[PDB]
């Protein structure tokens, strides 16, 4: 679980405002939000938010039932959290929520599932609440593209890991589906979204967010 | 540490510290308008617009320590501080005017500028991004780190309070933060819009921390 976290932070080079400003802008109208949490992972970004929210409860949702073991044993005893194994972008969510959050999940899916999913975000809100999806977006143009991929190789490249380590993680970015940042942004907003805006972007690191009111 | 031959300075040093504690990304800010500073020549001819005491130049002449610099900026004050800043440095030009009307006739590698442009009138915006275009060698690129509007009255707040919060606690004395408590900021796609108006490519936002951005284009 450590070993999860220090991982991700050597592929993420601004893993402390990245995670920080998507926690400071998880702000609603109660102390006990129900938080939806799309591709959880081990439940790194819902950590982050309990230490906001102590009280609230979360929904974590992934395919991995390997990353969602982790998670529990993270969250071990604590009984505001359940787990759920399967793909956020087909399953059929019944409840409602003050949030719903991702963190580097979202661009795995295809252009349409994405755009859907903004989209059926939207419905799933409590008459009030938020949507923060921290995420990785493509350059604007090819040379934009490779502006930021090459930055982010050499900040891989020189964070400690060994050269299995660097090559076996470029391998896992190769189902990367990314897109532009502001086509996203432009989803939330056809979604009913307001206040849509990109807070933090740091080269393809970006956290946007959105508001139903 | 600087890695090229700098003369110290005092002053600008002070001047410097003091910009740390108002702005919470400065690292950063400044970092990433460096790093997506890159031209073909060691020695390019780079415009900094509201330089102030020197500060944006200075992190790029650690990069580019031959490169010729044009300062430009409404306070004599602030030049004299950039000049001792540079004090030796034999490429450094200093320019008193307002950059939003003066007429630049060489051409540059650079234009860049931080934290100055939300100062104009939108028109003068919108204009000066047409003629840095102008005044741009072919490759040529323009930097622009920078405050923006919020798109709504709820993320303008967001910003500000989280700017408020950051500068409350950085060390400033309260004459300091008065001092500093003018703006013509606005939001950042429309400024976006308008660097793709004035002609400019590969336009992109590269990095962003609430209210504080750093937009790039370039000419090709
Ligand atoms: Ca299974
Ligand atoms: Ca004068």
């Amino acid at each position: 679980s450590g070993k999860y976290d220090e991982q991700r932070r050597k592929f993420i080079p601004c893993f402390d405002d990245f995670y920080g400003v998507s926690v400071s802008i998880a702000s609603v109208d109660t102390e006990n939000p129900d938080i939806l949490d799309l591709g959880a992972g081990t439940g790194l970004l819902s950590a982050f938010l309990m230490e906001k929210y102590p009280e609230a409860t979360f929904t974590l949702v992934d395919m991995s039932e390997k990353m969602l073991e982790i998670a529990k044993n993270r969250f071990r005893g604590n009984l505001k959290v359940k787990y759920i194994e399967a793909d956020y972008s087909k399953y059929d969510f019944e409840e409602k929520y003050d949030m719903v959050v991702s963190a580097l999940s979202i661009h795995h899916l295809e252009d349409e599932d994405k755009k859907e999913l903004y989209k059926r975000s939207y419905s799933i809100l409590k008459e009030s609440g938020i949507f923060i999806n921290a995420d990785l977006v493509h350059g604007e143009t090819a040379f934009i593209e490779n502006l930021n991929k090459t930055i982010w190789r050499q900040y891989v490249e020189n964070s400690g890991l060994t050269e299995e380590e660097i090559a076996a993680g470029y391998e896992r970015s190769k189902l990367d589906k990314d897109i532009e940042m502001n086509q996203q942004l432009n989803w939330l907003k056809e979604a009913g979204f307001r206040d849509v805006s990109c807070i933090y972007k740091y080269y393809q690191f970006a956290v946007m967010f959105g508001r139903k009111t």
